[PDB]
């Protein structure tokens, strides 16, 4: 459908320099007065060290970005995060730490796991942490973008790592998941809010509940998980980490393999009684990176997911050399890739043996099914919410503070065209209506939703996305502000420098 | 969504009497001049013999119906088909032959298989045959509706039975499928067109190709199949016929069971070289009654299906006592039923071992996938074309003569609301747009498409459906003629008597 023959998307993967202090952006249209605060995003900003290239999308050195709405103007600022990976590279003028898809070559100390925090940033107590998916997170300063310290979660709780998508309750309580040793297992970690003593909430971390693993020695790759007021949902996919190959030229990609026969196993745990529920939910194979939202509806959990159909690891398609190709080749490279699809799964909670052989999903407004089998597995089929050929609705966001974990209607997403980000999408998950914002030669980022302080409806607010527009007669980038009702444009804050790709972030209200 | 508290649909399952000669219908609107010919449909018309009830939807005695467009008026006529089942019942004043869900009680001869031809009618040579799904078909007179003879396909070819959905090529060549003995197997039967000798084409029947069965002694129930210019497609579902229980109080329903672990196996055969292709296509469990259309697109077959998600046999929900309940109870009874969904499957024909682990479906306009596994199974996921909660798009029809087996855009269907027929639907299978015709307290039949003789586009024509409208100030039934472009009404031909449910039929042009 939409084509990008000029190859502008290449700019998303080009090195930039940090700034000494904030630039003032030039605003077009009108920024609502109520929008005061800061958009903070992370992504790779350095794609080679001298003449040594990084190879994968997830290898570039973490760059922390900020758009600040204050005092009737908008500023843009970015700084590299002073991780061990980045600081040692700058010192030694080479790739020192092995990244996801780039092995470092040398030139007793133990394996040096990357702390390249390029993926997301989130609050813990009164602090902010940039993260990747390892055991290392980096405390950063949200005002100045200075790097404060490295933290090793292994010093506090028993997990080997943790996702870049913790869930955060309204009181500031933080939940995350990581694999551990139990036999392998997956641990839900909880960090309480800041208390009166003002001591670091991370030092009060604990394990809430443990999920079993389908394979004794091979945990699945986990990228996110679901949380409602009463339940925790974990989706175990057939993308496996081969721990044998892990602990014996290698990078992180080399240790992944796909299990061809397991499909997807879905798991739930009682959040409040802190216990695993032994219901054997089963379905077809897909990769999963992002949960959209999860909620409870009578005796059922509604589990909305951004899926990639198949068991081949989608990250195989995300080496930089492939994302930098010309457009005809980008399309051709995605021909045999897993197909993206938004799916709603419905998990019955009150399972009666007398209904063996039947569909347990008795809700009136879904076509999802769940069949109780005689072996006691529950075989799920989804209701499809969005499906376009090689057109993914990904990097999903909702009105999180008020609708996270609850019944809801709207999701916002980044549209990927053969893996190239080229549109912003709003989905009504009940009616499947969509709204799209797109301009030619414009490559946007994850949309972040900000609620109007006096909102009455779920979509009373704006959506923020950072857009790269390399075209000949163009400011090379801008912050885009859309009305969430219909994705119509409200304002842009343009800047005169490039901005590389970013993955995730937050809006910090002020 | 739409509700039927008055329970008018009960009239669909009420006995009627045959007519001595045609009634003249009263026409409202205007019937196109080009529409000349006859609509012939079959269904049950006698739901009890004296005080002995029939229990299942498929048990009532075959009634042959005709709407005749001739000479600037429309007539309606119906006659019971004088099958052995019907004639013996009328003679003995009781249920003599066991029907699908009604065991006959007595009052050396061999098992007496029903020849109650209530399901469909189709041409063979210059003849027309009413059928069910047994070995017995009944030659009928399309002008007078007289019954001519019983035919036993077992006298001509080696099958135990045959579906009520043969495919008919433009030259009159007839293809069908039935299970047989090979070990059980499934045989494609071919009947040639009428030749110069004028001898009965059925006496020239032969077996073209044989499909293997997933279970040595248990064939799956088969209701229809797919045909393109070069391929035959057969879908083997987990609804099994237990031949053990078959050959040992019993009716046909009692012999069915669901296989919980096989899912669906899809099979193709080279039509012209008459050989089975050994590609092991596999997917999730569903019931299938009706193929919509099948065609070839580069090295792929496109297989569009009306599916019911799950392995429980959907016919369990179609006993007359359940279909006659009040509306709140009808809905409640369908709560745990399989969910209807229209699905497009895509079958790769050129399978390369070097693509093991990847999605082979490289077509640009689909989200269907097919993954080649190391065990050499090919795991399919569908593109969903239509999905509504307990709202089935069923009894599908297309512009068959010109688009059957070929690339196409439009399907027409009967909308079932918790198994109650209450709307007519047109689907664009490429865009997924739909059009609906619905009126309150009106229960339509399968829509049959008739092409304009000077058609330029696929949907240049009309759709015919027989509608029952029992409401207080109403002619109790009518033939509905809709414009196929948008399902807007063109004319009705009303009659002053009831018409019970009909399943399938044809338009015979004249
Ligand atoms: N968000 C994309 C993946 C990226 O954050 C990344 C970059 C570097 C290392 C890494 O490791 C994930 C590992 C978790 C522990 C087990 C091996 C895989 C993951
Ligand atoms: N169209 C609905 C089913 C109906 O035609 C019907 C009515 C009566 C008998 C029957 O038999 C199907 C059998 C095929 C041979 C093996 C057993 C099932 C099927
Ligand atoms: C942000 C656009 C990047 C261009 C490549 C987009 C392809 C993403 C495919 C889905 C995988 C999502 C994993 C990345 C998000 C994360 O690291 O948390
Ligand atoms: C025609 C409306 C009948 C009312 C019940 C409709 C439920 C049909 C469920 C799908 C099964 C289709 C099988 C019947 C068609 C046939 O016998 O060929
Ligand atoms: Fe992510
Ligand atoms: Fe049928």
């Amino acid at each position: 459908q939409v084509e990008h023959p000029a190859g502008g998307y290449k700019k998303l993967f080009e090195t930039v320099e940090e700034l000494s202090s904030p630039l003032t952006a030039h605003v077009t249209g009108r920024i609502p007065l109520w929008l005061t605060g800061s958009l903070l995003r992370c992504g790779p900003g350095l794609f080679e060290v001298g003449s040594e290239p990084f190879y994968h999308l997830f290898d570039g050195q973490a760059l922390l970005h900020k758009f600040d709405f204050k005092e009737g103007h908008v500023t843009y600022h970015r700084r590299f995060i002073r991780t061990d990976a980045y600081v040692r590279a700058m010192t030694e003028k080479r790739i020192v730490i092995t990244e996801f898809g780039t092995c470092a070559f040398p030139d007793f100390r133990g394996v040096e796991v990357t702390d390249n925090a390029l993926v997301n940033i989130y609050p813990v107590g009164e602090d902010y942490y940039a993260c990747t998916e390892t055991n290392f997170i980096t405390k950063v300063n949200p005002e100045t973008l200075e790097t404060i310290k490295q933290v090793d979660l292994c010093n506090y709780v028993s997990v080997n790592g943790a996702t870049a998508h913790p869930h955060i309750e309204n009181d500031g309580t933080v939940y995350n998941i990581g694999n551990c040793f139990g036999s392998i297992a997956y641990n839900i970690v909880k960090i309480p809010p800041l208390q009166a003593d003002k001591e670091d909430p991370i030092s009060k971390s604990e394990i809430v509940v443990q999920f079993p693993c389908s394979d004794r020695f091979k945990p699945s790759y986990v990228h996110s998980f679901g949380l409602t007021p009463n339940y925790i949902v974990f989706v175990e996919t057939p993308v496996k980490i081969n721990l044998f190959k892990f602990l014996s030229g290698a990078n992180y990609m080399d240790c992944f393999e796909s299990n061809e026969t397991m499909g997807v196993w879905l798991h739930i745990a009682d959040k409040k009684r802190k216990k695993y529920i032994n219901n054997k939910y089963r379905t077809s194979p897909f990769n999963l990176f992002h949960h959209i939202n999860t909620y409870e509806d009578h005796e059922f959990l509604i589990v909305d997911l951004c899926c990639w159909k198949g068991f081949e690891f989608v990250y195989n398609y995300l080496y930089l050399a492939n994302l930098r190709e010309n457009w005809e080749e980008v399309k051709k490279n995605a021909r045999k890739a897993p197909q993206p699809e938004v799916r709603r799964y419905v998990l019955p909670l009150n399972i009666d043996k007398a209904d063996t052989g039947k569909n347990l999903v008795t809700l009136p407004n879904t076509t999802a099914t769940a069949i109780l089998c005689s072996d006691e597995t529950i075989w799920l089929e989804p209701e499809v919410l969005f499906s376009g050929p090689r057109q993914a609705f990904e990097f999903p966001q909702i009105n999180y503070q008020k609708y996270g974990g609850k019944p809801y209607t709207y999701a916002y997403g980044l549209g990927l065209n053969h893996f190239v980000p080229d549109r912003l999408c709003k989905l009504n998950v009940k009616t499947k209506e969509t709204w799209v914002w797109q301009e030619p030669d414009s490559y946007p980022s994850e949309p972040i939703f900000v609620s109007h302080p006096d909102a009455l409806e779920e979509d009373d607010g704006v959506v923020l996305s950072v857009v790269v527009s390399p075209g000949a007669g163009q400011k090379p980038a801008y912050l885009l502000i859309l009305n969430a009702k219909d994705l119509s444009e409200v304002a842009r804050a343009e800047v005169e420098i490039n901005i590389p790709v970013t993955f995730h972030g937050l809006f910090k209200k002020s």
